[PDB]
């Protein structure tokens, strides 16, 4: 589909057998999800932007289905005020920014 | 033109008179720049990202270009990672995602 920016780009996702909120958002480089208790293995991780870093845990080849379309990659779980889907899982979607 | 996001949607943006780099952000509210001097005047103003809220300088009614395309919007100042452009202006140049 087309998404206008008018309001916040936000679509449902689907990861973890949960369906969840996320933003489309061109400005993260990675996927951050809100606290959640996933399985498997992680790593530590810490993460910018404006107002400073958090401590997230990072989890490798997770797949999350976004409006249908199905991706795989990494996702950084932590105490993020939003869910954001971000480039690593953008560009498996065929996503691209159009003016 | 169709960005793809591989890399960082980073785009020359012209403001102020002066050319500088930004980061196209849909999950972005607001555009953020970097510290810098700014014809015009400004009020205080708050901002909340990931980290927490920051301290900025609010300009309304700045004239910016990117990449060719002109917009008229809010424009704020203060200590942000990276310039993003946000959604107040990238809907100005006629900005969708699409996937
Ligand atoms: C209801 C809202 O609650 P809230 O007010 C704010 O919540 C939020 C709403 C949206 C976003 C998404 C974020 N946008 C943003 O910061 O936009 C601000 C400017 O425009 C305003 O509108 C939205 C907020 C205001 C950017 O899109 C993405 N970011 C990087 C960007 C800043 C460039 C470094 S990233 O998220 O930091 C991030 C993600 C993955 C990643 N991988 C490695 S680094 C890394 C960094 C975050 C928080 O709570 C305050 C405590």
């Amino acid at each position: 589909p087309q998404i206008t920016l008018w309001k916040r780009p936000l679509v449902t996702i689907k990861i973890g057998g949960q369906l969840k909120e996320a933003l489309l958002d061109t400005g993260a480089d990675d996927t951050v999800l809100e606290e959640m208790n996933l399985p498997g293995r992680w790593k530590p991780k810490m993460i910018g932007g404006i107002g400073g870093f958090i401590k997230v845990r990072q989890y490798d080849q997770i797949l999350i289905e976004i409006c249908g379309h199905k991706a795989i990659g990494t996702v950084l779980v932590g105490p993020t005020p939003v869910n954001v889907i971000g480039r690593n899982l953008l560009t498996q979607i065929g996503c691209t920014l159009n003016f």
